[PDB]
């Protein structure tokens, strides 16, 4: 995602 919970994803966790 980008500034979700999960792990850093594409920006910020994942969405």
């Amino acid at each position: 995602g980008i500034g979700s919970q999960n792990p850093w994803d594409t920006a910020w966790l994942w969405d």
